[PDB]
């Protein structure tokens, strides 16, 4: 009866909401979807169902998994961690955002309607009578919501307004987390399904509005021309990583929780084109709104809004506008996105400590409580995010978003993970293990897309940014200090070298000939020791 599909319903996130159409945006539109359906089919489900199988097989989490598969690349559950870290750093900004935005629409008047306010300049024109001017719903995202600074050098001062609204979705996941409230009950009905009820009301609004089809044939339409640009094939690439909370431990995990005798695979696939499903279905809803704004403006679809994070705080409660009671709907809309984005930190930062914990089990879990780690772990985040939330913490914002938990990172792990799995560990080893698992011997897409198509998708796209290097910009306009992008590949660093380091770590502990090392490093450690004598399964090899 869908039980599984009602469980896990919790897919769709502020990825699919929020991430997908930005970056679409950003790339210009149709010529993001190509790389995206490449990488969904050539190495987003395969990585997905990798996780997931190695979570099942050796029914350990994000580390311990792949100390059983392969010890020597041990590193890259440690490399993960590190991402979790970050992502959980800036993830939760954004919510601090939606809740500062509905804080905004208890009120007659939704304060992004009009250019009578106190933050509005001489330049702000309202859309109806706008056929130099700038809109009413951008500079409230920028003047009053963001307060911009001229760069990130420019910190100005902190946002004494968002950063009351960011402690108190933290104090909400330290609650959520430290009294464990899992969402369990009769309201997974509701928080699985008024995402979907709102989500069409904005396609509804927005395929009705006049000049929807400018605004799809934008979507739509590919630019060949800009699939030579490099960026666009790391961004969604990566975009597929991200919805997918893959490279992050989180679905190995997960996976640990199935059991062994599970036809996981029928999920993997179900879920995967339903996340998938979900962010292009919600690209109607924003470039079609977008195609309005543009239509009324008399501007280029391509610069009604803006390119970075923020065009769903521009195209959305805008749509909202145009609905009868605004009011209502606004309240609705961002309880939505409050909703997707709280499910989605509460599991990610729990999986964090969970990780923590368990490296370190006779201390943070006896001689210190794991009650209080909880608190310093989410004090701690909480101040690295008051980076972003003063007046110059916009494009701290981007630094994080491109960099940590995106990017060639993500590509980084990824690739690590493919490349055990498939080339040292042994696809047929593993489909033998599969076959166990979920009853029968899967197709040869799995065992190609770990053996090729992953590591020359991962491969290729590293090699040709690099050769041609485009830097970071916001909104196309701002250019990044040095310091900036340096400190930004700081960033992905910080965790990709984690699986270089360990394999030094384990070679200098381990005694003996060179050779005799690696070769002992290799070898896996039982990995379904526990499935042969808890439940039913054959020993590996
Ligand atoms: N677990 C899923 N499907 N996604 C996590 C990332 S996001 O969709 O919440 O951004
Ligand atoms: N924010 C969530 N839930 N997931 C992000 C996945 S990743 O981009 O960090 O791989
Ligand atoms: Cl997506």
């Amino acid at each position: 009866i869908d039980f599984v599909l009602s469980v896990a319903g919790g897919f769709v996130g502020l990825g699919n909401v929020w991430r997908f159409p930005y970056l679409c945006y950003k790339n210009g539109g149709g010529a993001f979807l190509i790389p995206y359906f490449i990488f969904l089919f050539g190495s987003g489900l395969p990585v997905f169902f990798l996780e997931i199988i190695i979570g099942q097989y050796t029914s350990e989490g994000g580390i311990t998994c792949w100390e059983k598969i392969c010890p020597l690349f041990s590193g890259i559950g440690y490399a993960s961690v590190v991402i979790v870290s970050l992502l959980n750093v800036y993830y939760i900004v954004i919510l601090a955002w939606a809740t500062y935005y509905l804080f905004q629409s208890f009120q007659k008047e939704l304060p992004w309607a009009h250019c009578n306010h106190s933050w509005n300049t001489p330049h702000c024109m309202e859309d109806t009578m706008r056929k130099n001017f700038t809109s009413p719903v951008i500079e409230f995202w920028e003047r009053n919501v963001l307060s911009l600074s001229p760069g990130i050098d420019h910190p100005g001062s902190l946002k004494w307004d968002l950063a009351l609204c960011l402690l108190l979705v933290w104090l909400v996941c330290f609650f959520c987390i430290w009294k464990g409230v899992r969402s369990t009950g009769k309201v997974v009905y509701f928080t699985a399904t008024f995402p979907f009820a709102m989500l069409l009301v904005l396609l509804v609004r927005g395929l009705t509005l006049p000049g929807a089809g400018a605004g799809i044939k934008f979507y739509l339409y590919p630019d060949i021309t800009r699939l030579e640009d490099p960026q666009v094939w790391i961004d969604a690439g990566t975009q597929i990583f991200f919805s997918y909370a893959i490279c992050l431990g989180a679905m190995t995990s997960l996976g640990s929780y199935n059991k062994y005798k599970y036809n996981s695979y029928r999920d993997c696939m179900l879920l995967g084109c339903l996340n998938s499903g979900t962010s292009f279905v919600s690209g109607f809803a924003i470039f079609s709104i977008l195609g309005f704004m543009a239509q009324e403006q008399g501007v280029d679809i391509a610069d009604v809004a803006e390119s970075g994070p923020g065009l769903a705080f521009i195209a959305y409660p805008k749509a909202v506008t145009m609905m009868p009671l605004p009011t209502f709907w606004s309240i609705l809309f961002f309880i939505m996105l409050l909703l997707l984005g709280l499910d989605s930190q509460f599991v990610e930062v729990e999986g964090q400590i969970t990780s923590l914990v368990d490296l370190y089990p006779s201390f943070l879990r006896k001689g210190y409580r794991r009650e209080i780690f909880i608190a310093f772990v989410c004090s701690i985040s909480y101040l690295l995010g008051l980076t972003m939330v003063t007046e110059g913490g916009m494009y701290v914002f981007q630094l994080f978003d491109y960099y940590a938990a995106s990017g060639v990172c993500l590509l980084w792990v990824a690739f690590f993970e493919c490349f055990v799995i498939a080339w040292i560990y042994g696809g047929d080893n593993l489909y033998d293990g599969i076959e166990d698992m979920i009853g029968y011997r899967p197709g040869p897409w799995m065992k190609y897309s770990w053996a090729v198509i992953t590591p020359v998708l991962c491969v290729g796209c590293f090699i040709f940014s690099l050769v041609k290097y485009v830097p970071l910009t916001y909104n196309k306009t701002y250019v990044y200090p040095n310091w900036a992008i340096g400190l930004g590949w700081s960033l992905a660093l910080s965790s990709m070298l984690c699986v270089p380091l360990v394999i030094v770590i384990r070679l200098c502990q381990t005694e003996g000939p060179f050779l005799v090392r690696v070769k002992y490093l290799l070898t896996p450690r039982e990995p379904n020791r526990w499935a042969v004598e808890r439940e039913g399964a054959t020993p590996y090899n």
